């Protein structure tokens, strides 16, 4: 209910690796909605980040992350056991089969990594939106809005986030979001990351994040954001957002969101 | 090895780290009043097994013995192995309320590749150069013969229990202390610098114990079986 697959921390002794073990299945995830490929649930981007970004920072301050890599889904059918792992400036999420008598110690498979560093904060305060008239943004239909972000990413939400307005041009939005659950930064990082994909250009195509090179959030997350979404003119399925609150600071940054 | 602490084994992600948890109870154990204490010899087979889990054996180096395994009931025990260091620790039982206690290391080692050749080449020091005369057991094994000098013991072992390794240990880290000069003393080793051993453990051997004439409170092992094959040495054992 953190919103993150963090469970019971374990230590290794005369060892400063740190762990958490969880197990996961439909009736315990860690966020509100369901965020399902025809019902295939699986845990949102949003999730292992903010699961990342606890881990980074238990026995410290708030961590960025860096090259964060999703490469296998972590799915809830059926029963799994989590596992994170802070091994230096290095987070892992991993699941693996319940284990039992005739297979005690299954191995497990890596879902996701990141490295953790300390947050650039003045690199994020010196950010600010693109000058709407100079991108000629249009504000957009609230129908085709719903229809557009149906389209590109999974129908439903893990959580409670909305688009109250949102203004397009090319390969860039700016949507004023409205967040009402501030006790994570989950539900206004699954905003930015399921809104994100609607920038690209061209027909529609269902995508999923597979790695961000950045993640920094400061502060509390604010209940109203507007999100910027920018494709990168030069590399292929690749898209950069930033998130301020609703006097324009910046709150959020997260380079290099890639939807292969 | 049948008498080691090695329970399940776990692993960290993405890590090398070897882990194995296990309950020590009085109910199931591997080997005072209401106390149990576990002996040294099975720390040593503990930590044999742990660095030889891939390979086929380590020898130790540098096995300290900081706070001994106490038990009146129930409590787990965790054995690591980091790449050549090998530890073990405990704690209280975790539960929902209590879900992660903190570990108590107890002892802790080094791995490395057993030097089998030079262990062949020791023998038992000549009785007569020597002046030899002739004169806890929680494991099976017992003393049947024992020749003794100044600051050197020779003495048959009988260890009826071939399964591991800890019984012969437990006799050589028993009698060991009998090598000090002066009035017996209770003493408990607390450091090793090098453990080998080779082989399955003979039902008869014979052990030797001899003073380091340069350090104090420190005594060297060397264990053959009946024809004088050496079958495992035990360098600097402390006790204080």
């Amino acid at each position: 209910d953190s919103h993150t697959l963090l469970g019971t921390p374990g230590g290794v002794a005369g060892s400063d690796l740190r762990l958490w073990h969880s197990t996961l299945d439909d009736d315990s995830r860690p966020y509100p909605g369901s965020h399902a490929l025809n019902g295939v649930e699986i845990v949102p981007a949003a999730v292992l980040a903010v699961t990342f970004l606890a881990a980074g920072a238990e026995g410290e301050e708030r961590r960025a992350l860096q090259d964060m890599t999703m490469t296998h889904p972590v799915l809830t059918a059926g029963q799994r056991q989590i596992q994170v792992v802070r091994e230096g400036e290095v987070v892992r999420l991993a699941s693996r089969t319940v284990a039992d008598a005739a297979d005690p110690n299954p191995a497990w498979l890596v879902h996701a990594e990141a490295r953790t560093a300390a947050p650039d904060l003045a690199g994020l305060a010196a950010r600010s939106l693109l000058d709407p008239g100079e991108h000629r943004l249009e504000p957009a239909d609230p129908g085709l809005v719903s229809r557009r972000l149906a389209e590109v990413g999974v129908p439903s939400t893990g959580f409670d986030w909305s688009v109250e307005r949102l203004s397009a041009g090319l390969g860039v939005l700016h949507a004023q979001v409205l967040s009402p659950d501030a006790s994570s930064w989950a539900p206004l990082l699954d905003a930015v990351m399921s809104i994100a994909p609607a920038a690209f250009v061209g027909l529609p195509q269902l995508r999923m994040v597979v790695h961000v090179d950045e993640i920094t959030v400061d502060g509390t997350p604010p209940e109203a954001a507007t999100v910027e979404v920018a494709l990168d003119p030069r590399v292929a399925d690749t898209v950069h957002a930033l998130v301020t609150d609703g006097e324009g600071r910046p709150v959020a940054s997260l380079r290099g969101l890639r939807y292969p």
